[PDB]
């Protein structure tokens, strides 16, 4: 049946898984405590001042008022009320036993300061709480490589090959893949480069390389005449020194985001004469991938053990001579 | 007349058209839940703390106060009138009729802390209210596919084509194609590829995959030497079990993301012999697209029957013998 | 002196410059009296909640309370005294005159949800000043196309040529152009192609079609053997039904999203023989752009007037006979 | 040992490191005196409003009332309390000494104006609070270029190098390289082409311009017989006027935003017969990178003083004759 229905739905199923601008990572919690600590101290701050005022206004020994004496703020008999006055006018509670009354223009325009200085400072705290909270970093990788390289024979070709997955059912828009052989080496004019990168043929100039990864896909890398690898045999693969690494960018739908999932082979972790074991099967009417099978290989000695390069030239002989 | 104003308006008339990270789309309506009930718990918890505190101080048998005793909270008469007095601080109502009096720095503490606690709780509420509102999934599909592919003759070569129209008047920025015929193989070495994936050329090497997509446009591909389609006539079309998938990756104006558009034809789905009916015509001093002849084909019986490969095969004789 | 400073900065100073997803964009200002009106809705339907339990509870007629008699909401003693209530309670304003009293479960239970509902009102109401805020539609053309293009001669080739220009001191990240003849065409098996999108090669298989955009640039496209102008010359050009498209796509720095800067030129608007008017002069120690000289030529009479498939032809006889 | 964990974790520790539209970035803090500008507007606009209700009604001299007289909002005694009750309504502080009656229907409805200005008003504050705060512009540069370029022998070709390299630990995805030799030139047919942009090549049609840059990296640029530079000897090279560019795009994952590093070398800068230091040492079990010989070269007397195009030309006699 369908791979992909008419309309885009993949047929698919999948079993068996198992300056301040480093203020929006400012930390995990040490910023609930950076506001919780900008309110008491602009609180704290405010208090003062209108204990000031109703400390020189005389109010302090008449904070209720008289015929002939009204207090700058009433009820403020002391610091604690001074305090819970500021607090009051900040959080906008206002209970209103400790109230602005209107007489000292000075008191009137430290309670129209405060309620600005007031609502600037929470609007921060909701663009705080916004890059803190709309842009992480932990994004859960979402794209699989098998646990080791398999070089093996494909239509006619010795390849090295390798496995890549989606862990979700979301897809990777504009996806492709990339290899390279990273070992140290010594140039012709006698130079040093202590890890000299070079790329892995797997795709590029023929855009085979660009993959629409639904269920896991096997990568292929012929290994000829122009390959890094072109003169290793299964003996030189139980000596060398290099290490190959593979990336798959791509666009992925679920985290929106350009990605780069990586990983890496050391010679010693990629089977020579082997082969991935299936993942996908048609359980008639839609399709399986059982995850469980996605690292499993299993040997073919029916393989060359001798590099793809004298296996070419062996070839000739059996044709020439 | 202009088909590109001066300006980039294209001139077009579309017709006849029918860890907590997974928090941002933590539900439909089960956050509004979730909050009201992150509100209703605080003001319980804390209306607690304060008919503690109401219960120890020896406030309940004397609520208002003397002029030898003063409440911690004046009003606070009972578990109801401590829940509101609560209720009233966080919300920052504060009615007043309950309120907090500078006589126990415990509950000015505790007030102090229901106030920072309540203004945390509700910059998340705009946080979450924000994730769930600015990043849905539903996204409309703007990007059509013809409902059948169509092998017909175009320019002396025989070729497989499909439809893609912009459901928008807006545009896809950096858009291509790409299509791929889907069927099991087994390789020489007898190896068994489940759902092998196989490229169908549709102009990569030369970029003309690259399309700007105003009016829809049929995309071709040339049945050649190099087709995994080379040797099927339209009898081996009525029997084979293959399954060709179009993509359509760019960038959506609109939903400002990178888009991917999808869709198949089985065998049993291509049209062989045929050729779509046009869809724009031009009602002079404007373009316009007839949207209802998309899907909409037409027979062409001087369509060879037989396959490009034997096309070719043949074209040799009547041109040596 | 430096075009590019050793830092990235460019040395170049301009002159003479002239389901609900519809929500996010639900209007002008229609959404501010949708708000309004949410809430005078909401405002309304409650202080009707609490007057009608006013009216049952039999507080009308007793509205500040005995020894014996307490209101469930102290001062209800109408609907404009039941309204302020409501309105009171959920812009948190709570003047105090009128409050809730702890008697009826009820309007304490409907005092919780006004709140909570209040709430998320308007937690919403800077989620949609947010949406219909952050992502607008005008962005300014930043980028600029020459009014006209021009065929003159180029270091011995006839080409096709236009102007693109930056109209921001900001880059283009990844830009990239492409042109293309739009004319409408017969197959050779007879087929109606209304609107023919044939691809104008400017340099995409040796990668010379990306582009860094600094000070404008001139685009050129060789009219060669494979060009959709190889047989046109001067006189052709006041008669053709043809016209060519520009595109120039990339990452606009600014807007800060991918871009497709778009024009035309009609068969009449191609000045042939001609060439752009410079526009860069070095003011010693820096470069200036003259933004006045942009769509600005100037002939050469020393030009072909010839095709560019027949300025070849002749060039044979002159060469062989 | 590993360059790069199976997991994509890379093995290497850098040391030695030294309309309105324009309203998203309308300023620093003159936004702040801004909307503490739009309060007190909107606060004694209303607070004038009210006093001349006030003053209308009556109420100025029985502001509490009477059982025959009631005000329309209780307690506004002159315009510093009007003034007051208009903030108090606004920021829902409230304090409830002056109070809104059910007297005036114009005094109610306009509570009730004020209640939306007010909530809208601030509505915005979160809204520009946001732009001005997620979005700003001085992005610190993550990419690094070498600060001279360098031409020495590399495998048997001649080649211009210079070294590029991240400054952070995160990674850069899609990243690609591009240079061009930016000189003044005049054609064939005699114009004048004030700064004329050649691209330099640096592996475009093999995709080697691709690069994993995690530890420093050396670009190259084999000067051949299709070189801008071909023709340049070690005399030649303090004498020219040229100056070549060099860019390294890419998706950067820290700023997540596609970038675009650049820099420049006049021919001045450009030091020939000389290599680059290491920087890439490893410390057993873990790599180092000494950030701190990464502008350091040194001499290589064995390296041709001639033009890559002599070089060449002289190869064929001493091959041939
Ligand atoms: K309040
Ligand atoms: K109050
Ligand atoms: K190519
Ligand atoms: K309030
Ligand atoms: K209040």
């Amino acid at each position: 049946n369908r791979f992909v229905k008419k309309n885009g739905q993949c047929n698919v199923e999948f079993t068996n898984m198992d300056m301040f601008t480093t203020c929006v990572d400012i930390r995990w919690r040490y910023m609930l405590l950076l506001f919780s600590l900008a309110f008491l101290v602009s609180w704290l701050l405010f208090g003062l001042i209108f204990w000031l005022i109703a400390l020189i206004h005389g109010d302090l020994e008449n904070p209720g008022g008289d015929d002939t004496f009204k207090p700058c703020v009433l009820q403020v008999n002391g610091f604690v009320a001074a305090f819970l006055f500021s607090i009051e006018t900040q959080t906008t509670i206002g209970y209103g036993f400790r109230c602005v009354t209107e007489e000292c223009p000075l008191a009137v325009f430290m309670v129209v300061v405060q309620s600005i200085v007031g609502c600037i400072i929470d609007s921060f705290m909701i663009g705080a709480i916004m890059a803190k909270m709309a842009r992480p970093k932990k994004r859960a990788q979402t794209l699989l490589f098998s646990h080791n390289a398999v070089v093996a024979m494909r239509d006619g070709k010795l390849c090295l090959m390798w496995r890549v997955g989606n862990l979700r059912k979301s897809h990777i828009v504009e996806a492709h893949v990339r290899a390279q052989l990273i070992k140290p080496r010594i140039t012709e004019e006698g130079e040093y480069i202590p890890l000299d990168q070079i790329d892995i043929d797997v795709g590029f100039d023929k855009g085979l390389d660009r993959i629409f990864l639904v269920s896991p896909i096997t990568i292929l890398h012929e290994i000829n005449e122009d390959s890094p690898l072109f003169g290793i045999s299964r003996q030189d693969l139980e000596t060398d020194d290099f290490e190959i690494v593979v990336i798959l960018e791509g666009m992925v739908e679920a985290t929106a985001m350009t990605t780069q999932a990586r990983s890496s082979y050391l010679a010693s972790e990629i089977l020579w004469g082997h082969r991935f074991e299936p993942v996908l099967f048609e359980e008639k009417n839609q399709y399986k991938v059982d995850y469980s099978h996605f690292h499993k290989t299993y040997e073919v000695p029916s393989t060359p053990r001798c590099s793809a390069k004298d296996l070419v030239e062996n070839k000739f002989l059996l044709s020439n001579s």
